[PDB]
């Protein structure tokens, strides 16, 4: 099964998911002299005062908070998209070190994390729908930098002891991902992919500019949490992270000057 290690990791994904190496993957490097400004990009809508969270999932590559997306409760809407997209999940991606975790890299720059907060195309119906249609995901990341703690991640955080490992699951009600953004909303933007297996080619990526700072201690307990199952050895949950893929053929915008 594919993974994060030296046998499975990123470089040998392509073999069962041949798209590894097709013309929109993701991540990418974001080259800021590069990006173009334009001046027809929209404010991104960011809804989330009617979130509902549900449960934390310990999925073996991250942990998912889930989000009730029977209804538009928390949607993201304007900047790049035509439509709303509605809050399902959100992940983390993050190193073993604070030099490197990010998915995306800014002028090479790797943060220590990247907070993934994933939306579906409401006029797909359903996730599974959305993912096989070119537009069906919009992605906002969030880089993560370690310095003063993130309040609105403690909880998160302090719930991670009851999923370390592989296939744990907690309830998670009433969390607020508004506590996750950082104060601008100014993004770079592109057509790109999911960052994990299948790897489909169905995001519109909006990463903002300013990361959020969390704390050492914070991330640390990102850390240890466990790829493994329980009672099995102990592989710490760490370096999940893709590296940045060929940009191709695309563009990336900038919704600031
Ligand atoms: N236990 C989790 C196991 C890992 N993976 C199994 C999926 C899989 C299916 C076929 C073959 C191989 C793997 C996760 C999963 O199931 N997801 C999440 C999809 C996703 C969302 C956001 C990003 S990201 N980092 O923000 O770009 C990346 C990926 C739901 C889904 C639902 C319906 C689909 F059709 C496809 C995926
Ligand atoms: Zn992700």
């Amino acid at each position: 099964h594919w993974g994060y290690g030296k046998h499975n990791g990123p470089e040998h994904w392509h073999k069962d998911f041949p798209i590894a190496k097709g013309e929109r993957q993701s991540p990418v490097d974001i080259d800021t002299h590069t990006a173009k400004y334009d001046p027809s990009l929209k404010p991104l809508s960011v809804s989330y005062d009617q979130a509902t969270s549900l449960r934390i999932l310990n999925n073996g590559h991250a942990f998912n908070v889930e989000f009730d997306d029977s209804q538009d409760k928390a949607v993201l809407k304007g900047g790049p998209l035509d439509g709303t997209y509605r809050l399902i999940q959100f992940h983390f991606h993050w190193g073993s070190l604070d030099g490197q975790g990010s998915e995306h890299t800014v002028d090479k720059k790797k943060y220590a994390a990247e907070l993934h907060l994933v939306h579906w195309n409401t006029k797909y119906g359903d996730f599974g729908k959305a993912v096989q249609q070119p537009d069906g995901l919009a992605v906002l990341g969030i880089f993560l930098k370690v310095g003063s703690a993130k309040p609105g991640l403690q909880k998160v955080v302090d719930v991670l002891d009851s999923i370390k490992t592989k296939g744990k699951s907690a309830d998670f009600t009433n969390f607020d991902p508004r506590g996750l953004l950082p104060e601008s909303l100014d993004y770079w933007t592109y057509p790109g992919s999911l960052t994990t297996p299948p790897l489909l080619e169905c995001v519109t990526w909006i990463v903002l500019k300013e990361p959020i700072s969390v704390s050492s201690e914070q991330v640390l307990k990102f850390r240890k949490l466990n790829f493994n199952g329980e009672g099995e050895p102990e592989e710490l949950m760490v370096d999940n992270w893709r590296p940045a893929q060929p940009l191709k053929n695309r563009q990336i915008k900038a919704s600031f000057k």
